[PDB]
């Protein structure tokens, strides 16, 4: 089997992407944030504290004839950005772009943190990291991909995120018309539960490529590109007036600037992030100070190849017995 679903930016800055997901019988369609950096499929629901729901579409398990309470199971997750959610668990039928999993754990939120409430466009998350990170207790549950894998034509999914435009998540096949040149594959460590890999280096604008190993995660659920302070400093040094602002919480730059591109290495291959992808607009409405899309990972504890990097590529998440990651230009 295969599936194919369009993923759409939630706003004009590409802060995140939502993909429609069918849950239950009859289908209840929710728009979920596909997150290769976590492993829980959780939704706003009829059980969510009412004051914490503000515009989201909810899953109502009592209206699904295929929903079954997973007795005794709870979940609770905290994300790198400080947000969180928790609740109980149902199993139900979940379909993405024509690909159906029966008995998928659907984690129903009883509580969500303010950042989730305040984002009316995201109805939940669909985790696509390794199932070892799943938070369901006392019996850990599998991700949608993990459940689908054996039935897929090929044990893969691909992320093709758009810049200020829709893109695609495909399951079970590689669309050879969706990228240019070749896909370069690179090794993955699953030791921390992530799609963790090592970039071979970077360039800033038309500058020379610096060969240096950068270990990080391919994370569709993180907006920006978080890299070591040395790398980030070298980038922003090429932008007149750019500076790190502790009050704002990262590098900012004059909105009148033209940003240079940023290249990252995948083996001997190179992915070029155009400068415009690195512009996240005014820090506050009407400001002429703009927020940068490349930020330091110092104090995160891990480098994160988030949407800024991933949307510059066609990305293969290969869930073969030994997982690998593939990157192509597009």
């Amino acid at each position: 089997s295969t599936g194919s679903a369009t993923t759409t930016p939630i706003d004009s800055l590409d802060d995140a992407y939502i993909t429609p997901v069918q849950i239950g019988t009859p289908a209840q369609t929710l728009n979920l944030d596909f997150d290769t950096g976590s492993s829980d499929l959780w939704v706003f629901s009829s059980e969510t504290t009412a004051s914490e729901v503000d515009g989201q579409t909810i899953y109502t398990p009592s209206k699904s004839t295929t929903a079954k309470l997973l007795s005794g199971a709870t979940w609770s997750i905290s994300y790198g950005d400080g947000s969180s959610s928790s609740g109980d668990v149902y199993t139900d039928t979940v379909s993405v772009g024509g690909l159906t999993v029966t008995g998928q754990a659907v984690e129903s939120a009883k509580k969500v943190s303010s950042s989730f409430t305040e984002d009316s466009t995201i109805d939940g998350l669909l985790g696509l990291a390794f199932s070892t990170l799943n938070t369901v207790s006392p019996t850990q549950q599998k991700t949608f991909f993990d459940n689908a894998k054996a039935s897929l034509d090929s044990p893969v999914f691909t992320a093709d995120l758009g810049y200020h435009a829709p893109g695609t998540y495909n399951f079970g096949f590689i669309d050879t018309t969706a990228y240019t040149g070749s896909i370069t594959y690179t090794a993955v460590s699953t030791k921390q539960g992530f799609w963790e890999w090592t970039s071979t280096g970077y360039a800033v604008g038309s500058g020379t490529f610096k060969s240096t190993s950068i270990d990080g995660i391919a994370d569709t659920g993180t907006t920006l590109l978080y890299l070591p302070a040395t790398v980030v400093s070298a980038y922003w040094a090429q932008v007149s007036g750019a500076k790190s602002s502790s009050s704002v919480g990262g590098y900012v730059f004059p909105c009148s600037a033209t940003l240079p591109s940023f290249t990252f290495g995948v083996g001997s291959a190179r992915i070029v992030i155009p400068g415009d992808y690195i512009d996240f607009g005014p820090i506050s409405t009407g400001s002429s100070s703009c927020f940068g899309g490349i930020q330091s990972s110092a104090g995160i504890g891990i480098n994160i190849f988030g949407d800024v990097a991933l949307k510059a590529a066609f990305v293969v998440f290969n869930g073969a017995t030994t997982p690998t990651l593939g990157f192509a230009s597009k």
